[PDB]
């Protein structure tokens, strides 16, 4: 599909059996979900953007639909206000910025 | 141009006759740049980002080249990490997410 940016761009995503919506966010370099339950070991990580840092927990190697499409990567889990879908998981659905 | 997004999509905007480097986000509503002196007067505006808000200062009607192309509107000053071209200006210089 071809997003314009006249509002914001959410899509449906699909995540440890739920689903979701979730911004698509060329800004962010890695994919940032609100607190929920997923499987296996994760690491600490703190994260910073606007306002400061969060703690957030970092899962490897997890699946997750985009619009439909699948792809694999790391998903960092914690209190951010909105599901951000990252660089690290857009370029694996080939996205692109035009202009 | 076609962006991909294995690296920051990262821009030379220039703005009141200085060059700058800017991430192009779609994931933020509106632009944001670290501290300058910007003309005219401007407005109070409370943005919230990952890691809570901060305040910044309104300017309108800015004239802003963003990668070669003109655009003109609403850009917020404030302490950001990083130069942010949201989606307010991403809309005037055509730019879309394509997959
Ligand atoms: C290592 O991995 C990561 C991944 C993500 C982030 S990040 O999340 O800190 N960040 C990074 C950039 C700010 C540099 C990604 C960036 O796209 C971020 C996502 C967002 C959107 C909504 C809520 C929370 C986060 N946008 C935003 O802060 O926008 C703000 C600021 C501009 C206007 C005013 C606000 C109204 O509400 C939002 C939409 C705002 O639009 C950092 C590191
Ligand atoms: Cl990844
Ligand atoms: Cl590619």
């Amino acid at each position: 599909p071809q997003i314009t940016l006249w509002k914001r761009p959410l899509v449906t995503i699909k995540i440890g059996g739920q689903l979701k919506e979730a911004l698509l966010d060329t800004g962010a370099d890695d994919t940032v979900i609100e607190e929920m339950s997923l499987p296996g070991r994760w690491k600490p990580k703190m994260i910073g953007g606007i306002g400061g840092f969060i703690k957030v927990r970092q899962y490897d190697q997890i699946i997750i639909e985009i619009a439909g499409h699948k792809a694999i990567g790391t998903v960092l889990v914690g209190p951010t206000p909105v599901n951000i879908i990252g660089r690290n998981l857009l370029t694996q659905i080939g996205a692109t910025l035009n202009f």
